[PDB]
Order: C-alpha cells, then structure tokens, then sequence
C-alpha cells in the first residue's frame, strides 16, 4: 500500500473518529528486524542514556532513519486533515527499552500541558510477543468512552494516538525485553503557544558556563 493510500483511507479516518490507530506489517519482516538489530546495537555498544534519542542519520541507524522517513511521509499526506492540526515538525526518535524484569510505566499523559505535541507515533519491534505471558500491554483509556484499548507491542506495528489528555495510557509490567521507537508530531499553533510559556525549543538547551 502506498503512503498516500494508507494516510487517506486508514490513518486520517481512524484518527478523526477514534484517535487511536494501528497499522500492522508496516515495513515488512526484513526491514523490521534490521531496525531490531540497530536498536540492539545501541544497547550492545551502550548508547542508552533505558531511553536514547536518535536523529536517524547516525552510523548504524540507517534503517531507523528509513522508519523516520516513512513516518514523516505518512504524516505529510495527513497534513491539514487531522482535526484542525497543522503538523510543522517533530521530535527526534525515542528508542525505549523495557528491560523485562517486571518494569512498566504508570498511567500518564504524554502532553498534558500543551507543549506542542499532538500526535504520538510508536513503532514496535517485538517478534513473537505474547502479552498473556510477557505482559507489556499498552493500555489507553480514551476520554469519554467507558472502555479501554489494549495494544500488544507486536513486531512491525505502527501506532498513532493524540498526545493530549484524551489518551491517558500505561505500559503494564513486561517480563521480556520490550522495544519501541516513538516520534511526537508538533502542531504549529500549540507549539507557538508552548514556546511562549515553557522552557522548550532552542532556548531549553543547557549551555555550560
Ligand atoms: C511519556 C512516555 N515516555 C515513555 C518513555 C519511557 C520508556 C521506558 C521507561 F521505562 C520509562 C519511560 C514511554 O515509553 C511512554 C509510553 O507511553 N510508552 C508506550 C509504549 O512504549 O508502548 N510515554
Ligand atoms: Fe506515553
């Protein structure tokens, strides 16, 4: 499926109706496990600062760059059709590792105070993942509805959801190494407002004395 067809037929319609969207088999087995290798390479060489921020052009991060390009393409076809949002940019790629010792992440909202991020995009890298045993379910609690969404961190799966208070979510305890890559997309207007009240942007960068 072309990017234009996945945006206009699956992602945008789904986002505007539910605000939670799952695209399985996004890149394919061969590209998927290439990313899996590059992600494991970040751990082997010990670049995990376990989260680490990747730009996509770094050596040995070519396929992660491909993923980021593929993600951008997809949003680029969505632009001006997602609510009343104008995506004007994104964060770098957050590569995250749940070590598999029974750690998870408590219920939270990604962007509760309007720091500019409107869409969370997550790519999962976990082959043959069975949540019944290994855990690691992402549970989203969509605002208003009397029901939750359960999302397995299934290999080669791409997830979109609104970053704001509409989508509180938790990562349940994981008993197996659990890998994901996240990018957040910025709305022009909210980002403009954010840059005015919060220590975000270029100005939010530490300088040494
Ligand atoms: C704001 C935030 N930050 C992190 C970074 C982090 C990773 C590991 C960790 F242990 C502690 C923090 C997240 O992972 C998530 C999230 O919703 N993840 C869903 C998923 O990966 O399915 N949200
Ligand atoms: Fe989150």
């Amino acid at each position: 499926l072309p990017a234009l067809k996945l945006a206009l037929e699956y992602i945008v319609p789904c986002m505007n109706k539910h605000g939670i969207c799952v695209v399985d088999d996004f890149l394919g087995k061969e590209t998927g496990q290439q990313i899996g290798d590059e992600v494991r390479a970040l751990h082997d060489t010990g670049k995990f600062t376990k989260i680490t921020w990747i730009e996509g052009k770094e050596p040995g991060c070519e396929t992660i760059g491909l993923l980021m390009s593929s993600m951008d393409d997809l949003i680029r076809h969505c632009n001006g059709k997602l609510g009343s949002y104008k995506i004007n940019g994104r964060t770098k790629a957050m590569v995250a590792c749940y070590p598999g010792n029974g750690t998870g992440y408590v219920r939270h909202v990604d962007n509760p105070n309007g720091d500019g991020r409107c869409v969370t995009c997550i790519y999962y890298l976990n082959k043959d993942w069975d949540a019944k045993v290994s855990g690691g379910i992402l549970r989203i609690f969509p605002e208003g509805k009397a029901q939750f969404a359960d999302i397995e961190p299934k290999f080669d799966r791409l997830l979109f959801f609104w970053s704001d208070r509409r989508n509180p979510h938790e990562v349940q305890p994981a008993y197996a190494t659990r890998y994901a890559i996240t990018v957040w997309y910025f709305d022009a207007d909210e980002r403009a407002r954010a840059k005015v009240k919060y220590l975000t942007g270029e100005k939010g960068v530490r300088v040494e004395l």
